[PDB]
Formats: C-alpha cells, structure tokens, sequence
C-alpha cells in the first residue's frame, strides 16, 4: 500500500481533462487586483521585449507606405533598394536633380551562404550530412561551451549582474553500461569543476549542476525497480554527496512521464541519507503539463517535512509534449498523462506555483519560464516583501536572456531585482541532438510564447492574456470546461 500522497499521484495519472482542468481553475485564478497588476507587468515586459530595436514601430512605417501608394511587398523592397541607392549619392543637389530629371525559412538560411524543390530532387547520404550540419548550426545558440571549464570561464559576466547558473553535461538515455559509466565520470568531473568555481558561494548564489537519471543507467526507459535501486541509486547518492562537499545545488531533471514514479522512489531514498542531513541542496524538477503535478507537490511537501529539509523545486511546463502525445496514442490507454491544450498547462503552472509559494520553509521554488505573463503572474503571486531566498526564476541559455535582462539587476537600472538561474548546456556536437530537437519543438510551435511574441501582428494583450480567463472563454463557447484539444482525440478513439 502506498502512502496517502503517493497513492493520490497514482490515481491522477491519466485523469480526464474536463475533470483535471475544472479542479485547477479556482486554484489558478488570480484575485482581481493581482490579476490587474500581473497584466500590466506582463504587457510592459512583452512590449520592451518585442520592441527593442523598434520592431513593431518599424513594421508599422513599412505598412503605412505599403498601404498608401497601394503598393505590394516586393514593390516596397524595390522602392527601398532604389531609395538606398539614391541616399548613397554624396551631394544632395546631384541627388535631387537626378530624381527630378519545406523552404519556408530559405531566406534566413540564405544569410549563411519551386526552383528549390527541383534543386533538392537532384542531389538526393548527403541527407545524413545535411541533418548533422543543420543540427550544429541551429544548436550552437543553445550551448554555453564544449567543456565545463569553458562554460565556467564565461560565467563571470552575468553572475556579476546577479544571474546564477545550472550546468548540464549534454547527453541522455545511455544505451550501454559503458555509456552510463562515462556519463557518471563526466558528472563527477563537472561537480569538481563547478564546486571549485563556486568556492563556497553556496546553493543559492553559487552555480549548481543538473543531471539526468537516464544518463546514469543503461536503458533507463524500460529499467525495472530492483536494478535501478541496485545500480542507479548508489550513483545518484555518490554525486549528491560530492555536490554537498562543495555546497552546490544538484538538480534531478524531469524526463518522460513513465519515469516519474521511479524518480520519486529514488528521491525518497536520497533525502534520508544520514550524510545529507541538514543540507538543502537537493533539487527536483516537476512538470506542470502532467495531470499528476499538483499531487506530486503534495507528496514533496510531506517529504520535505519528514526528511527535515528545504527542497529546491524547479517548476516547469515540460519539454517532451510532442513525444508524450505520440506515446499515449501508441499505448492505447484510457487517456493522456499530459494536457492536450497549451492553455491548460498554463493554468496548471499557476495553480502549482501558488502551492509551492505557500510553503517557504519546505520548498525553494525555481520558476522556469520564458513567458512574460507566467513570469509577471509569479512575481505578483509571491506577494509583498520579497527576500532573495524566497524564490528564483530560471531560463534556458539562448532563450531567456532578453526577457530576464528586464528582471535580474538593480531597480535603479529599471529592473525587477529578482534572480534568474540560467540553464547552461555543455558539450560537443556528438551530445547535442536530442536537446536541440526539443528546442526546435519549443521555438517552432505556434502555441509557444517565444513564437507568438516574434509575430508583430499578434496584439500584446492577446499574447499576455490570462489563461484562467481563456479557459472560461473556451468553456462558454464549447459547453463545458476543460474539453480536450479538438485535434487530439483519446487514444482509444
Ligand atoms: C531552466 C529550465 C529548466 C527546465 N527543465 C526541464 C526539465 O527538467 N524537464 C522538462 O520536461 N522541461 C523542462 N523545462 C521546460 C521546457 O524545456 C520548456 O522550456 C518549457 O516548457 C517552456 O515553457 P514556457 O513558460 O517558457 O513557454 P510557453 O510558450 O508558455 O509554454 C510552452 C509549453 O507548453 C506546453 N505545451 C505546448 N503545447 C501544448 C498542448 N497542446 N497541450 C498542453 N501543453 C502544451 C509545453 O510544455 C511547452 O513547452 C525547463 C525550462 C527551463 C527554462
Ligand atoms: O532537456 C530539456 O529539453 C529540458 C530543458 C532543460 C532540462 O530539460
């Protein structure tokens, strides 16, 4: 028999969406004054973000001409090309007298170097080489260094601005015993390096490491409890003891949903190690896109109480959504372990944030998001009288820095003065594929905030719309609250 909290997690695994969403709504709802302040802040953040270098303003002037002289696009370009040429005439008199007398982003790929389709048909082995090269080219912006020494030697610039770091030695899903052993050695090496760089700064101000359980056990995806405890656990314990010796945070990343249960069993055992008594540097990620998330929080609150520590909890939405949907459709079970509409995940995240903020003695919440509304909502939900150890934000390298440039830093310089920990992937091209693919899915999805904010045609108010209000609007149109995505039927259907 499971504990009361562990049993509740199990029962919520694939809860119908109507039910799960309906239950979250009032926990996610911001009180009117808070909601109004969250909106104003969210709008302001998104406005400064979108309109650094005057993007909307420039797009506006371009429309106004392209509207006036009833011109098309390509005409506008042609007109600008001429205008540029006329402006290169050194003397104004001379100038005035002269006057009066599949392949979507092929453009962006161009700055690097129909008619395209045929061109592709020809050369099609070069595909395998194309894929590897496009991976490196696109993945570079997301990587902080090839080695941990390199990544760490780049830390000062933002750390002196009040940013923090969590380093990730890229690579996951070890296939062989040898692979897992190599990941173990890489993590150990990394902890020594990060710990020496940290130099006693501690789990809050100083850098930490993020690890993947799938890297530390071969074929983790189908591994049984007994072997995981016998082989993976002693490794997890050894790394955590080493992190503690250097007093740095060690965070257990969250991966596929069918590994949630075993990861909790590992965390449970870890928190009761005598050598970790009184130390609060253990971190654990929870994914708000799962129906189980609020139930996992109740479990974690009880675990912190029983094991007498403050847990570092990273609340995220989740990185594996596309694969989770595909997996559930293959398994043919009674439902999905994740929500099927993005706005429901948003609602879940806010309800979960409130739960975490209510227990500051038990949990240090780490709010990972690139979404300006989510950030503004958490900022208001955390209440008056911020203190640094209350919570932090987190962001991925290559995605979060512009938004967080408005957040981390001095109030005098126009910032919110809230700390942000940057997640810093470290590795060579051989380790990059899986992480890169997830970033493509995140950045390229039309439901993603980072995709929607780039679209100067989507009004700011829509971009930062309250998710609870959005869910009620759907419910009034559709006939009940929390209906699944119309294009994502149940697996058995
Ligand atoms: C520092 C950091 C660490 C992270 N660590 C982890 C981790 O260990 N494990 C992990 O799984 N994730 C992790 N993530 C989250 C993941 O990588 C994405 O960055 C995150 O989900 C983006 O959320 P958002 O608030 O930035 O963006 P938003 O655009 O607000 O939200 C996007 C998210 O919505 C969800 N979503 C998209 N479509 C749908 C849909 N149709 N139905 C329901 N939900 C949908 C997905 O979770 C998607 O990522 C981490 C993120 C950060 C910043
Ligand atoms: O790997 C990923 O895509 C997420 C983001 C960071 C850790 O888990």
């Amino acid at each position: 028999p499971q504990s009361v909290s562990r049993a509740a997690i199990t029962a919520a695994y694939r809860r119908p969406e109507t039910e799960a969403v309906s239950m979250l709504l009032e926990q996610a709802r911001l009180p009117q004054p808070v909601a109004e302040q969250a909106h104003k802040l969210a709008y302001q953040l998104a406005d400064k973000l979108r309109n650094q270098k005057n993007a909307s303003g420039r797009a506006g002037m371009v429309q106004g001409l392209l509207q006036e002289f009833s011109l098309s696009s390509q005409e506008g370009v042609a007109l600008m090309c001429l205008a540029e040429a006329l402006l290169r005439i050194p003397d104004k008199a001379t100038r005035d007298a002269l006057i009066r007398d599949l392949f979507v982003n092929a453009a962006t790929w161009g700055l690097l170097f129909a008619s395209l389709s045929r061109s592709l048909n020809r050369i099609i082995p070069l595909i395998r080489k194309g894929v590897d090269m496009a991976m490196r080219l696109m993945g570079e912006q997301f990587v902080t260094g090839e080695t941990i020494a390199e990544a760490l030697a780049n830390a000062r610039k933002l750390e002196e601005k009040g940013f923090r770091y969590s380093y990730d030695m890229l690579g996951e899903a070890a296939l062989t015993a040898a692979d897992a052993q190599a990941y173990m050695v890489s993590y150990q090496q990394a902890i020594h390096a990060i710990g020496k760089a940290s130099n006693g700064r501690g789990i809050y101000e100083g850098p930490g490491i993020s690890i993947k359980l799938s890297a530390l056990h071969p074929r983790y995806s189908r591994a049984q409890y007994d072997r995981v405890m016998e082989e993976l656990y002693p490794r997890l314990k050894s790394l955590t003891l080493l992190a503690r010796q250097y007093d740095i945070g060690i965070n257990i990343n969250a991966e596929e949903s069918d590994r949630l249960e075993i990861s909790l069993d590992l965390l449970e055992k870890l928190c009761f190690e005598p050598e970790l008594a009184g130390w609060n540097g253990i971190g654990f990620v929870i994914q708000a896109y799962q129906k189980r998330c609020p139930l996992v929080i109740d479990y974690l609150i009880d675990l912190a109480t029983r094991s007498r520590r403050r847990l570092m909890i990273r609340l995220v939405k989740g990185a594996y959504w596309d694969s989770e949907i595909k997996r559930a459709q293959m398994d043919g079970l009674e439902g999905y372990p994740v929500y099927t509409r993005k706005v429901y995940t948003d609602v879940s995240y806010l309800a979960c944030a409130k739960k975490l903020l209510a227990v500051p003695n038990l949990i240090y919440p780490q709010f990972a998001t690139h979404n300006a509304h989510t950030l503004a909502a958490i900022y208001q939900l955390a209440g008056q009288n911020y203190y640094p150890g209350q919570y932090e934000f987190q962001c991925l390298h290559g995605m979060g820095e512009p938004l967080y440039e408005q957040v981390t830093g001095k109030v005098a310089d126009g910032k919110l003065n809230r700390p942000c920990r940057i997640y810093a992937p470290v590795g060579t091209h051989e380790t990059l594929l899986a992480y890169l693919v997830r970033r493509l899915l995140e950045n390229g999805a039309n439901t993603s905030f980072v995709n929607r904010i780039a679209d100067t045609s989507l009004p700011l108010d829509e971009l930062v719309a309250d998710p609870v209000t959005a869910v009620e609007k759907l419910a009034q149109q559709e006939g009940q609250t929390g209906l699944p995505h119309p294009k994502i039927p149940l697996p058995r259907d």
